Order: structure tokens, then sequence, then C-alpha cells
């Protein structure tokens, strides 16, 4: 099942909330056709370069960050072109990305929320219309819709009257999410 976790700074706020407001911070990176050309909005595989454990990116707009973990595959320009595929485990929500391929992987300086043992898998098969390049690719874009959707529907399988319109606190109350410090 889904494991949530959230600082307590957020307690008595919706999972929606949340995610309108970091979407908000984040914006859309511009990553579409004749707009990427250098790495200012690429983000980047840990490996890498175009697969790995982690994906991370950083907004344009603002220092808002994720880190989508898990097995994933970006087929660049390969059929279907431009499609993330793969296991999508996590996704982590916060401000300011460190790391790379030294000490270790990615991380965020300040990781306000996260979800994990999400259990997508979206074959290549399925092209952009997996749901492992949805949720990631609105995240990208400023459309977290995507993400909104299977959070909710994983909460949904815990418990009918769990959502995303629950408040962080009555997920843990559930005992599907856990509090962290304020910092
Ligand atoms: C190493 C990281 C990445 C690099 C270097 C990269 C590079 C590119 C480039 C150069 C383009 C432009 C293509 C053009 O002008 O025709 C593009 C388009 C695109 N990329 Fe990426 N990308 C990366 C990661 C991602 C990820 C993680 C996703 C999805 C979650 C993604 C989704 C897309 C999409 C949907 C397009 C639009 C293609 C179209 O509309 O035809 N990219 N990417």
């Amino acid at each position: 099942s889904i494991s949530i976790s959230y600082s307590t700074t957020y307690s008595g706020w919706t999972v929606a909330d949340y995610l309108a407001d970091w979407s908000a911070y984040f914006g859309d990176v511009n990553h579409r056709p004749g707009q990427v050309v250098d790495g200012s909005n690429t983000g980047g595989f840990n490996p890498g370069p175009f697969d790995g454990s982690q994906y991370a990116l950083k907004s344009t707009a603002s220092d808002a960050a994720f880190i989508a973990g898990g097995d994933l595959h970006y087929t660049l320009f390969s059929n279907p072109s431009h499609t993330l595929w793969g296991k999508l485990d996590s996704i982590a929500l916060g401000d300011t990305l460190t790391g790379g391929a030294s000490s270790g992987g990615y991380a965020l300086d300040s990781q306000e929320v996260s979800f994990s043992n999400l259990g997508l898998d979206s074959p290549i098969a399925q092209g952009r219309d997996g749901t492992v390049h949805k949720v990631v690719y609105g995240l990208m874009s400023g459309d977290s819709s995507a993400l909104q959707g299977q959070i909710d529907a994983l909460l949904k399988a815990v418990d009918p009257s769990l959502s995303i319109n629950s408040t962080f606190d009555q997920l843990a109350a559930a005992g599907v999410a856990h509090a962290t410090p304020a910092a």
C-alpha cells in the first residue's frame, strides 16, 4: 500500500491542496518541442543519461524540485519518442536539489512531502499514455492532475473513505502517512 511522509508544517492541509500549491511554485519548465536545447529544463537521471533509479528536476521559475524514484527509462528519440516508462515507486517534492553522481544520488535540501511504494509499472508499449509518463511529465509541465489521480486511487484501495481531499493527519490516523519534523 502507498506510504506517505509529510512535514508537520502541512498537518491540516489536504494532499490536493499541497500538490496544487507545490505545482503553482514549480510552474512549467516548458519541456516541449523546439524548447529543449540544453540542460536548463531537461532534469537528469541517476545514473543516466537516459535511464535510472532516479529522475530529478528543478523548476526554472523557483527552487521547487521533485525526484521520481524507481526503475525509469526515457526513450528520447527512439520509438515511442519522448516517453518515460518503467516502474515508478516514489515521488518526493520539496525545494532545492542536491547530489548527482558523487556522494550518491539525488536528494532535496528541504523534502516537504513524499509518496512511496506507489507500485506503478508502465510498459514501453503504452507510450505517452502510460501512467508513469503522464504522472512525471505532468509534474514537469505544471499539471499534477495525473499524480493526484493515482494517489487518490491508491488511497481508496486502502479504504474508500480516504482521498486526496483527506488531510495528511487523517491519512496518518489511517496508518498510511507519517509526520516528520517541521523542518
Ligand atoms: C535526460 C533527460 C531528458 C532529455 C535530455 C530530454 C530531451 C528532450 C528534447 C531535446 C526534446 C525536444 C524534442 C524536439 O524539439 O522535438 C524533448 C521533448 C519531450 N520530452 Fe524530454 N528529455 C528528457 C526527459 C524527459 C522526461 C523525464 C519526460 C517525461 C516524463 C520527457 C518528456 C518529453 C516530451 C513529452 C516531449 C515532447 C515531445 C513531443 O511533443 O513530440 N522528457 N525532450
